[PDB]
DNA sequence: GCTCTACGGATGC
DNA sequence: GCATCCGTAGA
């Protein structure tokens, strides 16, 4: 029945769990955390608790430590060896940030097997699992502590047993869904690259965003006072109500849904909507940015800057990566205020002292995996001559020479080329391009037709989906929509427009997630004595961030070079498809400031 | 009748 | 009285 042995009460019995721990191909690791602070090894993290088969969970208490520790620093760093754990992100960071172990070999985290095997279902907890996966362990829960008490090594027993046995049940349901290789091979070594990430940070200026911070606070200020000058009173630029009245009210177009929309016939008629969306703009910067950033900035003395650590969410519909305490990945780009001052919020984003940051993105990743999924031989021999479809789409709807595009015409090329391949319709094409409905039909039927095997291959996935009850990425990872067969038209669509998306962005996400995982495999051959992250104490690179397809580096100026040719390698030899996936390479001082590096 | 993500402020029942 | 909702930013 459930046995709590605590092997860490005799030298003997210690060292056989040791020697039997290194020969097991798969154990579950807890971790037993009486948290009186909120990261210390024997303050904090109390102790570890360890499961194989047969509900036994063996304790190793972190009280009293150097030898212990020692031992299951070298059991679990590369004892097979497969180390199961209940959030893995958590797990392997609370390790670092205690004791300074990190797990190295292959991870495994029920909660990844439970979001591979239904991505659109919620975050299931641990006990949610065991009454839904593994009903004969449900006695157990009564073990887990409680909100009141917990007994730290009694919860860490239960729940390592408990993980043990819902990851043995899903390790069978993704064998039968056939996800279990990419599970062990890409999910479960990005989640450790995430983890690893999560301790990096990313270096913030304090000077540089204070600066910021004070200009458009004052450039604010100017705005209220035109506002308030353009209109006649003091309003509420922050109320709907108090836009809707001044606009629409006097003399403009249209409750009135003062939204973006001031761009269109209005931005071009009154200066307000223009005023307005500035203001909107610089008060979605402060207060989504500069004002979270200057609150969840800490200083790191080691490197002696501050930086701020996000949190990654990794539980997606698509597989994608988002992060949660300050919201890093959408941090805006460059605009200009007129007083011409540049609002670079990326640019209070900088490396350590002598370092710089490192930036590869994908060259139009999404276009080339759909020409790899769709085999589209027009597409496939375009993109595979060095040709940017984007800056083409954008030169055939201007007419302009393709080389004189701009990068926000790009932009607008990008965001059609890619509504039209997931869904959209006449009518939002129309208003995102200035055609009529009539003209982005035929705009939408002229792309479906030069591009057949695109329009195929959309056809041939709702199809499937209809046919099975769900879509599959590149790499196996499925979805599943079942109002693809809703009598209700409206869902039917959404659930064909997922599946088109979910396929070829989940696609796209599974090569980001692979290269990611090279990358870090390189860098680790590479510099094998570099630290892990700027938490485990500098050379080669750091992944301080994610933007989907982006992996931004902060490596130091003599590795910089040899960094840019492992991350151009690695991204570009991730997946061997019908086109080649280039990558871009940048290197700055900063975020903000980041210089094509052609190489 | 583009998808995905989070998140501040405001509706909104 | 809080709970979502939505518009917003990235991608
Ligand atoms: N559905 C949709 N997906 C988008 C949109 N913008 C970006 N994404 C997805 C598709 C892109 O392939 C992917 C990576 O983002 P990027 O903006 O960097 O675009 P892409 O890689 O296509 O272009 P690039 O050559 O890097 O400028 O993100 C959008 O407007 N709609
Ligand atoms: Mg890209």
């Amino acid at each position: 029945t459930f046995s709590i042995i605590d092997v860490a009460s005799d030298r003997r019995l210690f060292n056989t769990f040791i020697k039997e721990w290194k020969t097991k191909e798969r154990y579950s690791l807890a971790l037993a955390c009486e948290k009186r602070e909120h990261d210390s090894d024997g303050l904090v993290l109390i102790g570890l608790s360890v499961c194989w088969g047969a509900r036994d969970s063996y304790y190793i208490s972190l009280q009293q430590v150097s030898e212990r520790l020692g031992q299951v620093r070298s059991c679990l760093s590369r004892p097979g060896g497969v180390v199961v754990t209940y959030d893995i992100i958590q797990v392997y960071k609370t390790l670092v940030l205690s004791c300074g172990i990190s797990l190295a070999g292959n991870c495994e985290d029920p909660k990844v097997a439970c979001w591979l095997l239904d991505p659109g279902s919620e975050e299931r907890t641990l006990p949610n699992m065991v009454t839904v996966y593994c009903p004969e362990e449900l006695p157990l829960l009564d073990g887990l502590g409680s909100a009141h008490a917990h007994c730290p090594r009694v919860r860490a027993a239960t729940k390592s047993v408990l993980v043990h046995a819902v990851m043995n049940h899903l390790t069978g349901l993704l064998e039968k869904d056939s996800m279990l290789d990419l599970f062990r091979s890409i999910e479960m070594p990005s989640q450790v690259c995430l983890a690893l990430l999560e301790l990096n940070g990313v270096g913030f200026s304090v000077e540089e965003c204070e600066r910021q911070k004070h200009v458009m606070q004052a450039k604010l200020t100017a705005l209220e006072s035109q506002a308030y000058n353009l209109a006649g009173h003091s309003f509420s630029l922050t109320s709907i109500d108090d836009i809707a009245q001044v606009l629409f009210l006097e003399l403009h177009l249209p409750q009135f849904s003062t939204t973006k929309d001031i761009l269109e016939k209005l931005r071009p008629l009154h200066p307000l909507p223009g005023v307005i969306l500035e203001w909107r703009r610089i008060t979605n910067a402060l207060t989504k940015v500069v004002f979270p950033l200057q609150r969840e900035k800490q200083y790191h003395p080691t490197l002696a800057m501050d930086r701020i650590y996000p949190i990654a969410q990794t539980h997606t519909a698509t597989g994608r990566v988002s992060f949660t305490e300050p919201n890093i990945q959408n941090v805006p780009k460059d605009f200009e205020i007129c007083m011409a001052f540049s609002v670079s919020m990326r640019h209070a984003f900088v490396p350590f002292s002598g370092g710089m940051i490192l930036a590869a993105d994908y060259s139009q990743l999404e276009l080339r995996v759909l020409a790899h999924l769709s085999k589209d031989q027009r597409l496939l021999q375009v993109l595979n001559g060095g040709a940017d479809v984007f800056r083409c789409i954008a030169a055939e709807w201007k007419g302009v020479d393709p080389e004189t595009v701009n990068d926000s015409l790009r932009q607008q090329a990008k965001q059609i080329c890619y509504g039209i391949i997931y869904g959209m319709g006449a009518k939002s094409l129309g208003e995102q391009m200035g055609v009529e409905e009539n003209d982005a039909a035929c705009y939408i039927e002229s792309f479906k037709a030069r591009y057949k095997g695109i329009n195929a291959f959309l056809k041939e996935t709702v199809k499937n989906c209809i046919k099975n009850g769900y879509v599959q990425t590149l790499m196996g990872r499925r979805r599943y929509l079942p109002g693809i067969s809703n009598t209700n038209t409206h869902i039917k669509a959404h659930a064909e427009r997922q599946a088109v998306n979910t396929t070829v962005q989940g696609s796209a996400a599974d090569i980001v997630k692979l290269a990611t995982v090279n990358i870090q495999k390189r860098l680790r051959k590479t510099y094998p004595t570099a630290p892990l992250s700027h938490q485990h104490t500098l050379r080669g690179a750091f992944f301080v961030l994610q933007l989907h397809d982006e992996l931004i580096y902060e490596t130091r100026e003599e590795d910089l070079i040899q960094v840019a040719q492992i991350v151009k390698r690695e991204m570009e030899s991730a997946v061997k498809l019908y086109v080649k996936l280039k990558a871009k390479v940048k290197v700055g001082p900063s975020w903000g400031n980041l210089q094509d590096l052609d190489l």
